[PDB]
C-alpha cells in the first residue's frame, strides 16, 4: 500500500516550491539526475571505511562510485585530497576540528552576530561546547572583516584552528592573510566555503584551497549538489587523518546514495554550463542589491562581491522580523538578519539576507530584478495583498523549477 | 546533459544487488515508495528548528511531514517523544551522550569483541575519545550476557550512561533489569535498538521503551527504512534536551527528504505484513544457523533469538577476513567479526556475522535456509568458482526486488 498521506504532503511541498519566491541565501534547486541518484538503491549498502578498504563484502560499485566522487571534488576544486562522507557541513566541520584540536583548545572563527556560523563558536554548539572559543566580527565604520583585528586576537589568545568563511557575509575573504595569521600563531588555518563553493568552482570567488590547512563545505547551497557535506585540503597526509575522524571518529555508515548524488553535482559543476550560471548568480545578487538601494534601502558594505547581500531597512522605519513577515505574506522567503551593531535585538533586527542562487537556477536573469526589487518594495511598504500574492505566484510559475 | 558515467555505475549496483545473496546483518532492501521519498523536492528546503519553531520561513508543510514521523514513530514504538532528525545512528548517540554527559564522564556499554557497536565506547571512535568508557561482555561458557557481572561492573564504577544493546548480539536483552542496574547507582540506561528495532516494532523482541531513559536507533537495518537516525524517550521533558543537543547541538538542517522517508518506513512498520516480515526474518535467521550447524559451524550462543548469528571459524581454519572474501568471491556478502574472547586482531577475527533481514525482504523462506547454507558451506570449503558463482546468482535472481 502507497503512503497516501505521506505523498499529498511531498505534492503540496512541489506546489509551494513552484510558487513563491525563494529568496534565502542558503538554497538552491538540485536537478532531477542530483534526486535520482540520492532516489538510488545505493543507500541499501553499508559501506564503512573507504574505497578497497572497507568492513563489509560487496563494496565493488559503491567504491568506483565513492572514488568518481572524490576524483571530481578534486578535479572541481584544484584539491590533492577529499573526503565526501561527511552527513552535512556541520559533521565536515566537526572531523577537522576533532582531527586538529582536543577538547579544551581554543578556536577562533566569526562571531555569529557578525555573519559568522553556528559552528564556528557559538556556545550552543559542539564547537563552543567543546571548546573555548574567540571571535572575530567586522568593523562599525566598514562593515567588513578588520585583518589588524583578526591578527591581535590571534596573538593574544593563541587559538589552535582559525576560521575564516562565513554564512552572511557579502564580500569576498583576504585567504592570504589569514593563513599569514594563522602561521605567525601557528594555527591551522580551516576555511569553510559552504556558502560560496559553488563561485570558488567556477572561479568567481577567491579560491582557499592553496591557503587553508584543510578547506570544508555543504555540497548544497552555491553548488548546488544534494544535502550533504565534503572535506578538501592540499595536504593529503593531514587529509589521512581526517579520513579517520570522519570515520571510525564520528561516522557509521554513510550516505552512498548521496554520495552518487555529490558524484552528479560534481559533473554538472565541471560543464562550462555552471559557470555561465554561477555568474548569472553574483550579477543578479549585485543588480538586485542595487535596484533596491535605488528605491530607499542601504546595502550593508554598499553591495556584495557574491550571491548574497544584506538589506539595511533603516531607511524606512522597519525591522527585520516584520519585513520578513511582510515578504512571507506575499509568497517571497527571506530572513531576518542583523545589520553590523545592530540597534535591535536579535529576535527582532534591523535587516534581511537575500541571496540569488534558487531564483537563478530557476531561469531569472539580471534585467529581472528591477521587477523583483519593485515586488519587494511594494509588499514592505503596502503590507500583504491578494492582489500582490497572485503576482509573484504567476512570476514563479513563470520561471519554472529544474 | 546526463552523467551517464554515474548512472552506469548505479546500473552495476542495482545488477550487483539483483544476483547475489546479502548476508550482512545490518542491511536491508528498501521500498520504492521510501525511495521516492528520499529522492524528493524536500532536500531544497533549509528547516534548522524544529516543527512550529523554524529559524526560516516557509516550512509549512516540511513541518507537517517531520510531525508525520514524528508521530508515527511515537505510536510504532509507544514512545512519547521522538525527534527525527538524526542524520544517522551515529548522530543519535552522539546527541544523547552529549545531552546526558559532559567530557570525562564514565560511559559503559557492551565490549566491542562480545557485540557492542563502535559507539558504545570504541577508542577511536567520539565515544571512547570524549569519555571514560567501562565494557561489560559475555559470559566464555555460554556466551551470553551475565546480568549480575553487568551490575557488579556497574556498581564498580559508577557510569553516568549505561548502553544496553549492540550490533552483534544474537540473543534477547532483559531491559528491566538494566534499568534496575542503573538505577542503582544512578546512572541513565541508554538502549541502541539500531539493529533490532524493526523486530521491536513487531513484537518479536521486548521493547526497551518503558525502561530505557533514551532509546536510539538506526531507521535502516531491521525496520527497513531510510539510511539515517532516530532518538525516542518516554520522558517528553528530557527528550526536550535532547532536540537542543541534536540542533543547535551537533547538526545543522535535517535532511528533510530523508525524514519524509523515515515516515513512509514507519507507515510501512505499521502494516500487519511487517509482522508477518519480521516473523520470517527471525525464522530464517534460526533456521539458517540451524543448517549450519548441521553441517559443522560452531554458531556463538549456539543459535539465536533475533535476525542475526556469528559463526565461529576457529575449528575451520579460517579467518574472519578470509571467510569474507571467499563469500564475496562469489556473491555472497557478509563481514568479519569479532568472536568472543577472539584471539585474533579486529583486523582479521575468527568468525563472520550473518543477518536474513535483507534476503527476507526478497522473498526467501526457511525451507530455502538449506540452500543457502549449502552455498555457504561450499564456498568456504571449496573457495570461489564461476560454477558456484552461477549457482548464487540463480538462486538471487530466482527472487525479486523492492
Ligand atoms: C550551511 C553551513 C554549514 C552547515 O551545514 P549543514 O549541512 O546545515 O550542517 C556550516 N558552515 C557554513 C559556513 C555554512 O554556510
Ligand atoms: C548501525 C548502528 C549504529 C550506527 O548507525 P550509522 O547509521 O551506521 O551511523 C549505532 N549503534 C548500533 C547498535 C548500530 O547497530
Amino acid at each position: 500500500k502507497r503512503d497516501e498521506a505521506l505523498f499529498e504532503l511531498i505534492a503540496l511541498e512541489e506546489k509551494r516550491q513552484r510558487e513563491g519566491l525563494e529568496l534565502i541565501a542558503s538554497e538552491n534547486f538540485v536537478s532531477k539526475q542530483v534526486r535520482e541518484a540520492v532516489g538510488s538503491v545505493l543507500t541499501n549498502k553499508y559501506a564503512e571505511g573507504y574505497p578497497g578498504a572497507r568492513y563489509y563484502g560487496g563494496c565493488e560499485v559503491i567504491d568506483r562510485v565513492e572514488s568518481l566522487a572524490i576524483e571530481r571534488a578534486k578535479a572541481l576544486f584544484g584539491a590533492a585530497w577529499a573526503n565526501v562522507q561527511p552527513h552535512s557541513g556541520s559533521q565536515a566541520n566537526m572531523a577537522v576540528y576533532m582531527a586538529l584540536m582536543e577538547p579544551g583548545d581554543t578556536l577562533m572563527g566569526m562571531d555569529l552576530a557578525a555573519g559568522g556560523h553556528l559552528t564556528h563558536g557559538s556556545r550552543v554548539n559542539f564547537s563552543g561546547k567543546l571548546y573555548k572559543v574567540v571571535s572575530y566580527g567586522v568593523r562599525p565604520d566598514t562593515e567588513l572583516i578588520d585583518l589588524e583585528e583578526v591578527r591581535r586576537l590571534a596573538l593574544e589568545h593563541r587559538p589552535k584552528v582559525i576560521v575564516a568563511g562565513a554564512s552572511a557575509y557579502p564580500r569576498f575573504w583576504d585567504f592570504k592573510a589569514f593563513r599569514e595569521i594563522a602561521d605567525e600563531v601557528g594555527a591551522y588555518l580551516v576555511v569553510d566555503m559552504a556558502h560560496f563553493a559553488g563561485l570558488v568552482a567556477a572561479g568567481l570567488h577567491p579560491n582557499p584551497l592553496p591557503y587553508a590547512h584543510v578547506v570544508t563545505s555543504t555540497t548544497h547551497k552555491t553548488l548546488r549538489g544534494p544535502r550533504g557535506g565534503l572535506i578538501l585540503s592540499n595536504d593529503p597526509e593531514l587529509g589521512k587523518r581526517i579520513d579517520k575522524l570522519i570515520f571510525p571518529g564520528i561516522q557509521g555508515g554513510p550516505l552512498e546514495h548521496v554520495i552518487a548524488g555529490k558524484a552528479v553535482a560534481f559533473f554538472e559543476a565541471l560543464q562550462p554550463e555552471f559557470k555561465e550560471y554561477s555568474r548569472l548568480v553574483v550579477e543578479n545578487a549585485k543588480r538586485l542589491a542595487e535596484e533596491l538601494a535605488r528605491r530607499g534601502y542601504r546595502i550593508v558594505t554598499g553591495g556584495t562581491d557574491n550571491h548574497l547581500f544584506l538589506v539595511d531597512l533603516r531607511p524606512k522605519g522597519l525591522t527585520g522580523k516584520e519585513a520578513e513577515e511582510r515578504l512571507d505574506a506575499v509568497g517571497i522567503t527571506v530572513n531576518k538578519n542583523a545589520i553590523p551593531f545592530d540597534p535591535k535585538p536579535p529576535r527582532v533586527t534591523s535587516g534581511i539576507r537575500i541571496g540569488t542562487p534558487a531564483i537563478t537556477t530557476r531561469g531569472f536573469t539580471p534585467e529581472e530584478m528591477p521587477l523583483v526589487a519593485e515586488l519587494i518594495d511594494r509588499a514592505l511598504l503596502e503590507g500583504p495583498s491578494e492582489a500582490l500574492r497572485e503576482e509573484v505566484r504567476r512570476l514563479a510559475l513563470a520561471h519554472p523549477m529544474p
